[PDB]
């Protein structure tokens, strides 16, 4: 078992580095979808 | 063992449901940068 708590503390780093991963990519989907309706503006702004 | 069988049985679900997220964050990068060109495609169509 003395063993086994290095395979806990194995996986257990690499629970919280994939969800870093999903934090690049929480970050990916923010300013992506935030910049769309800065540029949704701009491509109705200029049509008029 | 089957103490620390059953918490890889629940590690393993966890990372499940982890991977389930990156399934949606990577497809809806995929629903964010493919729309992302045919916003860039007005911006220089319309400028031209």
């Amino acid at each position: 078992e003395e063993e086994f708590e290095n395979t806990r503390k194995n996986h257990q780093r690499a629970l919280d580095s994939m969800q870093a991963s999903l934090e690049a990519e929480a970050k990916g989907k923010a300013e992506a979808l935030r910049m769309k309706k800065k540029l949704e503006a701009d491509i109705n702004e200029l049509e008029i």
